């Protein structure tokens, strides 16, 4: 079962990152990967208060907007609002009560920390450019559109972490709940884990950007000023969410943390392959509702759609995994201004 | 089951802090007790780096101090350790999966992330002015002595939280798990939380002051001055975390938020009435501990175990409940100065 300080004085530095003994001592004064002491110090530092960054003027430019490019810019905002409503409370539910080392669980509780004030920062832009910002909210759940992976996202941690509770409360083995024959096995929970890992590794590098870019096309045309600053501080650190993640899984993958773990992660390369061609599907479809009603300058399904294929090519890169798409170039270098 | 978004669109004005539907949207434009918007406002203004401050001078102090004066610092600290090191992880896991308003959710993590910001707090006192960290790490878990309250904490977590699981995955009703009777019992979970959340605010609201009165005294007598200036910091956020304590309590016994909840505080009072009559007890003890080879001064049994039932009075007050002890006044009223 889990405890919320287990009684054993085990070596933190010989434990693996997951299913090994909770952690009991918070320390920091030494760790198994010092590059979670290093992005929790490095998140630290880039602490930022929302409410301070006035988006005063971008109430005029919202409402001078034509409806069709309210329409991208709210949608586009609803979307980064459910990520991270998703984001700030995942991270800590599902992987919390899965972590054996230190520098790991404090790296989670800090990015889901700052996935809150990120939540925070877009309800500082919705009720400041909007009258009636329960309009917004909730058609961030109703909207079926947006919906379509909302409910993706939410699956892979729900099961991860529905299965989670089994494994604490009945252990390995084959159970049976009120006559009902329920298997409960440790390999296939590192595997229900590892999935959740390479979909949030492409919710932090794939998604998250598409929308950055669908977001500053409005500061390029020096609209929306207020919500690219805001933006341009969610970036950096979703980039140092992304570092994380993608330590986590080449960590993993590279047998150096849990053996058995490279071994599912082979045995696992389809699905992790193809979970990466389902997002990049997902976000490319997304382009089209953005533009049902028409473009606008600097970004249109092409230019997007185009971006999707280049950022998903570079961050599956990062993880070892062939370019799912053809080997091209940034269609909007642009976006390298406010990263 | 739990979920990390749930479908449905609830009001969430209308909803129970506890129980009811899982938060989706995280939403800051409005909330049914703002009390928990403000500590966040209020806890987010107070972020404070560990690092910055100057504890190179504490070291000399520390050796200087005879062999008797050692144990008390270095207990009291070994015991604030591991207080955070469970309030780290603690509210995240127990307290997330059952909050259904998103004031609360995003103030638990902002809670628990403080938290985590006071160990590492720990750690730079530490590895600065011993130069074995291990020893004192590792006798935070081993010490039989800080293990007593240390087991006594980590159950009502560690229960509630293993309750939970059985609540989201088999529902309320009657079980059973390979030919064993499990009940689930709603208004039992209702309970098991109550208790927590009592637990927690006794460890907020006086096992932590104890810990500050036998740790400024060195403060007074201008030695340990680096530790000093780091505690003035924590003590400033454990005062938000009693705020938050309190309310919670106060809004749940005054059926306010929950009738049945109301009635269970009610039915369930002498428990914790002498929920804290233990804690108190056990913070009493701690001081002979602390001085089982010589006080200092400005701090001995008397001064401190005088001060735990001076401050116990007030904390039960603050949440309805008999003085527990006489009704006296401070017995160090210098202590007001670092708060
Ligand atoms: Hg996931
Ligand atoms: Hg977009
Ligand atoms: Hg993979
Ligand atoms: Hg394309
Ligand atoms: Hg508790
Ligand atoms: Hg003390
Ligand atoms: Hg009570
Ligand atoms: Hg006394
Ligand atoms: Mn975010
Ligand atoms: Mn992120
Ligand atoms: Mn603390
Ligand atoms: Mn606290």
């Amino acid at each position: 079962a889990y405890t919320t300080f287990s009684q054993t004085k085990n070596d933190q530095l010989k434990e693996p990152m997951f299913f090994g003994q909770p952690v009991n001592v918070a320390r920091y004064d030494q760790q198994k990967y010092d590059i979670f002491e290093k992005l929790i110090e490095k998140q630290l530092s880039f602490f930022w208060r929302p409410e301070e960054v006035d988006v005063s003027r971008d109430r005029i430019d919202y409402q001078a907007l034509p409806e069709h490019e309210k329409h991208i810019f709210i949608s586009n905002l609803k979307y980064q609002t459910l990520l991270d409503s998703i984001q700030g409370r995942s991270p800590n539910v599902a992987l919390l009560p899965l972590i054996s080392i230190p520098e790991l669980e404090t790296w989670v509780e800090t990015w889901a920390f700052s996935e809150t004030i990120h939540s925070r920062s877009y309800t500082h832009i919705i009720r400041n450019i909007v009258n009636d910002p329960s309009v917004v909210f909730d058609d961030i759940v109703t909207n079926e559109q947006i919906q379509k992976r909302a409910e993706g996202i939410s699956s892979y941690y729900d099961e991860l972490i529905e299965m989670t509770s089994y494994w604490h409360l009945l252990g390995e083995g084959t159970h049976t709940v009120n006559g009902k024959t329920v298997t409960v096995s440790l390999r296939e929970l590192k595997k229900k884990l590892y999935l959740c890992l390479m979909s949030v590794n492409a919710l932090e590098a794939i998604r998250f950007y598409v929308s950055f870019a669908c977001s500053f096309a409005f500061a390029e045309r020096e609209l929306m000023e207020g919500n690219a600053k805001i933006i341009r501080l969610i970036a950096r650190d979703e980039a140092l969410h992304l570092t994380g993640t993608q330590h986590m899984l080449n960590l993993l993958r590279s047998g150096a943390d849990d053996p058995e773990m490279a071994e599912i992660a082979e045995e696992c390369k389809q699905e992790c392959y193809d979970l990466f061609v389902q997002a990049a599907q997902q976000e490319k479809d997304w382009a089209d509702y953005l533009f049902r009603d028409g473009s606008m300058i600097g970004l249109n399904k092409d230019i997007l759609c185009q971006y999707v294929e280049y950022i998903t090519n570079i961050r599956m890169q990062a993880v070892g995994l062939d370019l799912p798409f053809q080997t091209r170039s940034n269609p909007i270098p642009w976006i390298n201004t406010w990263l």
